[PDB]
């Protein structure tokens, strides 16, 4: 009847809008989107291509709070997320970069059939429409490889209309030679190491931010089989009652803006796309998760899957600055250094120490999931990551350099692959209550040591020629606070005191085999259910090197094909 649809997609965000778009391509399938926020079509702080940061702390920022971070000096961290049609794509930094090919290949090696770079690449392309650079932008260093960028996809990608060459970016380009990191034409072809003028998620015909709604929703909102409920919060799924021990989702419980708490039903499937900080909570509230936590919070267990909310992996981000003799200008540049780029002469002794620590990191992570992940299993997971870092020389850092205003040069930077793992769990069965989110930042020695290594490497870049002729001094942290010959620990103290979340959480409904603590299968179906999937950052089993939206769009495009395929029987 009147609350029944074929599919229900929970969360009209980065990933959810893809799935809703693709599923509604079949004009005889009905799709309901549920979104807690609303349209931001006309929110200027979203729409503004130069508006990054403006929306922080507003009504469209969930502004989730972590617990005290006991490995990082005790402070709680704000974890930002978009509450809006388009989700976190509405408030993010707009950077478009993907992942290392061999790091996606690891997903299949781990036991997830069909997930490799070769499998995913067509779906990156399918999502994308890249606008080639103008002359001004080419002189500023903009480039791309036509073979790895799409031209028909919903997500417009391009460079700023204001991009121009300037003394800072020109000097940086040459100074990177001294540092040993080559220029590359396109970081998005599976090999990310180098430095590059990366494109952004931007509509250059409007000069607006290209969020997921501008891409996958508004051009398609004429489809009468695609339905949207804004200001509508999904609280939990409910189930079909009947002695199928395997759980069949019947629908979703929802709260509307003006108070009505009701149900909507799905004839085929329910797709959960609320993000890595909410999808696992929705599962827990629906009885899918750790039965000890569920029972404690007065929820009946429906599926005993105790790693829902576990294996949370995030990065942390720090910032450095210097000051020119005069005004610094030009492009914003990304660098993706490997372990040997960052540590140079000392790489092999750094690698040996790391090697010698893996089993201890694994032993220590066991207690985080109260023994639900076994030591053996964490050792094998950490070995896959170690082998990427060292054997395959994937990038271990992102470093952004940009003009900071007038005299200023600013660098933002993060380690890509820390080993720390945490979790997120409901604090009660009230959907409106804040979860306990613990990413465990700085838990393991590598996580801090690598960040300090990156900082030391930036400091050296700023002092290298020809860039050094432009730069009078370092202003942050500056030599007074952290002297030129300072030890790793001196850096780690400062970085701990000054870090923020990089807002890249993954893993909270991980796609791995159930036997090593997976929550979803290789077709993104929740274990123990017939017809529930998770399609968002929750399912990435490991961190990726680049900025998340590109990979999340690709995963949602591929997921969509799998869902369609599965329907051509049932
Ligand atoms: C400040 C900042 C800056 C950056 C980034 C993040 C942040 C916070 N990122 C990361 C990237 O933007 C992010 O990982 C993805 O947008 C996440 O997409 P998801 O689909 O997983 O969740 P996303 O958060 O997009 O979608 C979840 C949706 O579910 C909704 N929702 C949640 N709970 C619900 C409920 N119970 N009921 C109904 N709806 C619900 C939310 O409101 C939201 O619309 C980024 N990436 C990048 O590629 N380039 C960049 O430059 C940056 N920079």
């Amino acid at each position: 009847n009147t609350t029944t649809y074929d599919y229900i997609v929970v969360g009209g965000g980065t990933s959810g809008l893809v799935v809703a778009n693709r599923l509604s391509e079949n004009p005889d399938v009905s799709v309901l989107l549920l979104e807690a926020g609303a349209s931001v079509f006309n929110n200027p702080d979203v729409t503004n291509a130069n508006g990054y940061g403006l929306a922080f702390g507003s009504a469209i920022d969930w502004q989730y709070q972590s617990i005290n971070q006991s490995y990082a000096g005790g402070k709680q961290q704000v974890l930002r997320a978009g509450k809006a049609l388009g989700g976190t794509s509405t408030i993010n930094g707009m950077a478009y970069t993907r992942a290392e090919d061999v790091q996606i290949d690891v997903w299949q090696k781990l036991g997830n059939e069909g997930w490799t770079w070769k499998d995913l690449l067509p779906y990156y392309l399918k999502s994308e429409n890249l606008t080639a650079p103008t002359s001004s932008q080419v002189a500023a260093g903009a480039a791309y490889n036509p073979a790895v960028n799409g031209k028909e996809g919903p997500l417009k990608v391009g460079w700023s209309g204001s991009l121009a060459s300037g003394n800072l970016s020109v000097a940086l380009n040459r100074t990177f030679q001294a540092a040993g990191v080559p220029w590359v034409e396109d970081v998005n072809g599976g090999k990310m190491r180098g430095f590059n003028i990366y494109p952004s998620t931007l509509d250059v015909d409007l000069n607006v931010r290209e969020d997921a709604a501008r891409a996958y929703y508004f051009p398609y909102d004429d489809r009468k089989n695609l339905h949207l409920l804004e200001n509508t919060t999904a609280n939990r799924l409910f189930w079909k009652n009947g002695s199928a021990e395997e759980a069949i989702a019947d629908g979703v419980e929802i709260t509307s803006a003006d108070g009505k708490v009701t149900r909507v039903h799905a004839k085929k499937e329910v797709i959960i796309s609320a993000g890595a900080l909410r999808s696992p909570l929705i599962l827990e509230l629906s009885g899918v998760g750790n039965p000890t936590i569920l029972k404690k919070n007065n929820i009946t267990p429906r599926v005993d899957l105790p790693t829902v909310g576990e294996n949370l992996q995030d990065q942390f981000n720090n910032g450095m600055a210097g000051e020119g003799y005069g005004v610094l200008a030009g492009a914003s540049t990304v660098t993706y250094p490997s372990i040997s780029d960052v540590f140079g002469n000392e790489t092999d002794s750094i690698v040996a120490s790391l090697r010698s620590q893996l089993s201890d990191y694994a032993a220590a992570t066991v207690k985080v999931s109260n023994g639900h992940m076994k030591q053996e299993d964490l050792e094998r997971l950490y070995q896959l990551q170690f082998d990427l870092i060292v054997k395959d020389k994937v990038p271990i850092a992102e470093i952004l350099f940009h003009p900071g205003g007038g005299n200023a040069v600013s660098s933002e930077f993060w380690g890509l692959l820390p080993f720390a793992r945490g979790n997120i769990h409901i604090s009660s069965n009230d959907p409106t209550a804040p979860a306990a989110i613990n990413p465990n930042y700085f838990m393991f020695e590598w996580d801090g040591k690598s960040q300090a290594g990156i900082a030391k490497y930036i400091r050296k870049i700023l002092r290298s020629a020809p860039l050094n002729k432009l730069i009078a001094k370092e202003t942050k942290p500056g030599l007074s606070e952290i002297p030129a010959t300072a030890a790793d620990e001196k850096w780690v103290e400062w970085l701990k005191a000054n870090y923020r979340s990089n807002f890249h959480p993954v893993g909270t409904a991980a796609m791995m085999p159930r036997s090593i603590g997976g929550v979803v299968d290789n077709r993104l179906r929740v274990y123990g259910t017939s017809n529930v999937r998770v399609v968002d950052a929750s399912v990435l089993p490991f961190q990726v090197c680049g900025h998340l939206v590109s990979t999340l769009y690709a995963v949602a495009e591929r997921a969509s094909d799998l869902i369609k395929e599965d329907a051509k029987s049932a």
